[PDB]
């Protein structure tokens, strides 16, 4: 918690100094505690309808981004927030649980799916203005343009 | 890939509008798609050691961070980069593979958990500081900043 032992694990780097500085490291680790913390505020708007991250993640792409027909899979994870074996059986259980049908592969939203994510959108989007909030308008710019530019360094 | 898309996804978002801007859903799905990358490259440094990326972040941490005797299941894991379900068996699996023991709890790393790191460290000091190089000092900090002060609006 805090920024109270940021200070404590800088010193700690500068032990392993035997005669550069720790910011890169202090950065990553602050963008990971992040990440976390994020996910625990993301999550609420629909942990109670049984979802995880990940299911939620696939329907909103869906919900924004799908035409009529659906998106098929290599599309679909471009448009998509996560990727990774974080994202296995999001597409099987999501079918499972009747929110999302398939069509010819081709996925879409079902009806139940899509009132599914128009009833959570405005407390998701809510929540995802309220993390932000901190930050001004320049901030947020700039933590995208920093984001992106870092983002587009390892993109191969 | 790219910003490629980040236009398409923007677009798709005023869509939604039927009569406020996208920032904030993009700066978290930038921040998303940066955390898998750092992620992808951080890996390279122990996936042929066999770790992951709890393993290696809660040995790291101790090596970093803990006295002689060891840290304890709090200390630990308020000076650890990551913490979650994704770290559930770290202990466990990390004990079984030689690498850290137990005292009197208190976790330390065994000699052969200590060479390991000692070993990789270069590569992972390398990775880190390679992964910000698209950004300038300001622009490291500013980075650093930014995310402090959003995380620190959310740790409660
Ligand atoms: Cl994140
Ligand atoms: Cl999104
Ligand atoms: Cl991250
Ligand atoms: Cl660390």
């Amino acid at each position: 918690d805090t920024a109270a032992l940021l200070e404590r694990i800088r010193s700690d780097w500068a032990r392993l100094n035997h005669g550069p500085s720790a910011g890169p490291m202090l950065t990553l680790l602050l963008l990971q505690r992040l990440h976390a913390a994020l996910g625990r505020e993301i999550e609420r708007t629909y942990a109670a309808s049984g979802l995880n991250a990940a299911g939620w993640d696939l329907l909103l792409t869906l919900y924004r981004s799908a035409p009529p027909e659906g998106l098929r899979p290599t599309e679909l994870s471009a448009l998509a927030a996560i990727s990774g074996p974080s994202t296995s059986n999001r597409i099987v259980r999501l079918l499972e649980k009747g929110l999302i049908e398939r069509r010819e592969a081709s996925i879409r939203l079902t009806p139940q799916g899509r009132a599914l994510v128009t009833h959570l959108l405005p407390a998701h989007l809510a929540t995802t203005q309220r993390v932000l909030a901190p930050l001004s308008a320049q901030e947020q710019r700039t933590l995208e343009e920093l984001a992106g530019r870092m983002l587009a360094g390892l993109e191969q």
